[PDB]
């Protein structure tokens, strides 16, 4: 009940956060009874909002719907409601305001970028009564939430998955926007380059081996401190190669030991056969041989030698048996055959997809630093088209499209943002504001010849973080057919590449859209390179793979096709951040920190500024809410 609202808000139900201790020092330093009352007021307020997030939750309503003991204490209820509303925990997203916004606005903020982070922060600042203007370079909102819509076909070229609802703010948004979320079936048969499926035994064996290898790299990093080598940071790819080499060495060693067991037994057989030949000489000589006493003696001796031979013949058979078993029970010659390595490279490509970067670039120590904060519940696709979310957030906002920022000026007095119209470069716009919120992607901030100049130039710590962090890349190919020729009960199926270098080329296909749309993925080293290929050629290669899997006659020519090129997109310059070898979690926090030339003037939000939820739409959303709170605290 009330316990669940705190979980849905990413908070502990029986504890107080660092932030709450800072804002409510009287309660933390006071008696624990007041703390329990505080926590119930907070949890109950969150439950009221989450039960019905389509309408603003007012202080008055909170008092009206509160329990009898706690509705008496109104000052505490107000303090709690104000705290939650400011930080974007109870009144965020699209909601029906019960009271219109005041005509008088108390501050001027220019927000660069109209992605989820920008739109969320703008909606919050508007909610708080500030004058907000968004500058967006594209001819559309959403940024890295891009939805292709033509005829009946709807497909996401950017963000496409809600990674669980338990604790996800996107849950609330989904109720506000009426997102059509659909579960993804966890079933992905693999098909080799020839088009024949990977049998279950091999699929399962390789997958088990992939998981074992990855856990091994984790052990090296954390237990053995294998993190710095020859004054260079260890990449995940490095560690994977180290682990693979150790396993290959174990195979060679076991094979060698078995070889030696066989040679020793073979040597024993050779020695025994020589011994037997000698005994046959002896027996054949004694056979050639009181005289009746002599006969009795010779026959006695001959039977003794013959029984002596019998013992050795039994032992001959027994050593022959041991040798035969060893000849028929060897260990594997190689750890991974060619086909084994290709299937394993498919799994590596899936990892490169998840992190939108080649594994040789991921920090071994920190590439999965955010795994502790992952959300509960089945992962979901957006059937309505993820663009439905930003478009809903944009309603009622002062958004200037086709306006590309080229300079940001910030001083102790105020700020200037200079922008150019992309449609006609000749006309230029100047916007004077109190504060600037930058949600420019990390790729755009990384641009060596800068697209946006800062006056004064950004400080050393900020620029160093921007250099250190990784900004990955990942691409999609949308194929729209008239009929479904694939298996509807599999949302995913893989294509195993021929080379380790190209393992990430069209390695994955989604058939998750209930309409006849197929989505082919380009991860790792292939992502950057294949942007330089024409769309007809990429689609021909996709068709070739699908023909190989289903029959050349079974796949028609597609009716519609679309290719994303996110690294070339000048407004993205990649897909989303990843934790590069040089970088760590603290760099994300550094991105989030604002700049002061006094009070702070330049603020930062976006996918690359939230430690615990990077590379995600919900992370963008939460960063937007966080910076809205920060700016409202500063200017109100
Ligand atoms: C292929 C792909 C798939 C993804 N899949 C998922 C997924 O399944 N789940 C998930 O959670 N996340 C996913 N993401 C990541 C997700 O899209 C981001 O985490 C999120 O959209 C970040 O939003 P943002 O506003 O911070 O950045 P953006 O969306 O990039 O917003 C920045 C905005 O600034 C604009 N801009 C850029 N330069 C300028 C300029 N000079 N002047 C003015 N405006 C400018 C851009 O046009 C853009 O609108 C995916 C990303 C990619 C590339």
């Amino acid at each position: 009940g009330v316990e669940g609202a705190a979980f849905q808000s990413r908070l502990p139900h029986d504890r107080m956060t660092s932030q709450e201790a800072a804002c409510f020092p009287d309660i933390i330093s006071g008696p624990q009874q007041t703390q329990k009352v505080f926590l119930f007021i907070r949890n109950r307020t969150l439950q009221l909002w989450l039960d019905n997030p389509k309408i603003q939750l007012t202080f008055e309503a909170t008092l009206q719907q509160l329990e009898a003991p706690y509705n008496s204490d109104t000052v505490l209820v107000h303090r709690v409601h104000s705290y939650l509303e400011r930080h974007g925990l109870i009144n965020f997203g699209i909601y029906k305001r019960i009271k219109p916004l005041p005509t008088k606005k108390t501050g001027k903020v220019i927000i660069i970028g109209s992605g989820v982070s920008g739109l969320a922060a703008a909606r919050q600042l508007q909610s708080f009564g500030m004058d907000v203007t968004l500058l967006e370079a594209r001819d559309r909102v959403g940024g890295r939430v891009a939805t292709f819509r033509k005829g009946n076909y709807v497909a996401d070229l950017g963000a496409m998955v809600v990674t669980g609802l338990g604790g996800n703010p996107m849950a609330v948004v989904s109720k506000q926007v009426n997102m059509e979320l659909a579960k993804i079936k966890q079933k992905c048969p693999l098909y080799e380059a020839n088009g024949q499926a990977v049998p279950k035994e091999k699929d399962e064996m390789v997958e088990q081996e992939f998981n074992r290898l990855l856990e091994a790299t984790s052990y090296l990093s954390h237990q053995l401190d294998f993190n710095v080598l020859n004054n260079k940071p260890v990449s995940l790819g490095q560690a994977l190669e180290v682990v693979i080499q150790l396993q290959e060495k174990h195979v060679k060693d076991e094979q060698i030991e078995h070889w030696k067991k066989i040679v020793k037994t073979q040597e024993e057989l050779k020695e025994l056969l020589n011994k037997m030949v000698n005994l046959k000489e002896k027996i054949k000589e004694l056979h050639q041989q009181t005289a009746e006493f002599l006969v009795k003696s010779k026959h006695r001796d001959l039977t003794a030698l013959c029984k002596e031979y019998d013992e050795l013949a039994e032992t001959q058979g027994k050593l022959e048996e041991k040798l035969q078993e060893l000849e028929a029970n060897p260990p594997s010659d190689v750890y991974l055959s060619s086909r084994d390595r290709q299937i394993l490279d498919w799994h590596f490509a899936n990892l490169e997809f998840a992190n939108a970067t080649p594994l040789s670039t991921l920090s071994l120590k920190h590439w999965d630093q955010d795994d502790d904060f992952e959300f509960t519940g089945s992962h979901l696709t957006v059937r309505n088209g993820y663009s439905c979310v930003p478009v809903a957030l944009a309603e009622g906002l002062d958004i200037k499209l086709n306006t590309a920022v080229r300079q940001v000026r910030y001083t102790a007095s105020g700020c200037e943002v200079i922008a150019v119209n992309t449609r006609s470069t000749s006309q230029t716009f100047i916007y004077k504001c109190d504060a600037v919120l930058c949600t420019l992607p990390l790729g755009v901030l990384k641009q060596q010849p800068p697209a946006v100049q800062f006056v004064p130039p950004l400080p050393e710590w900020k620029t160093s973080a921007v250099q250190r962090m990784g900004f990955g890349n990942l691409n999609k190919v949308v194929l729209c057919f008239d009929r479904v020729f694939w298996d509807p009960s599999v949302n995913l199926f893989g294509h195993v590449g021929s080379t380790t270098a190209s393992r990430g080329e069209l390695f994955l296909f989604w058939n998750l859209y209930k309409a006849p749309i197929l989505l082919a993925l380009v991860a790792g080293e292939a992502a950057g390179i294949m942007e330089n290929i024409s769309d007809d050629v990429i689609v021909g290669r996709c068709l070739a793979i699908l023909k190989g899997i289903f029959g050349s006659s079974a796949v028609p020519q597609p009716k519609e096709t679309v290719v994303s090129r996110w690294r070339a997109d000048p407004w993205a310059r990649g897909s989303y951040s990843y934790v590069a070898a040089g970088s760590s979690g603290n760099d994300y926090d550094l991105m989030a920190q604002p700049i002061t030339p006094p009070i702070p003037r330049l603020f930062f939000a976006g996918e690359h500024t939230i430690r615990n939820y990077p590379a995600t739409v919900h992370g963008a959303l939460l960063s937007g809410l966080r910076e809205a709170g920060r700016i409202a605290d500063q200017f109100l």
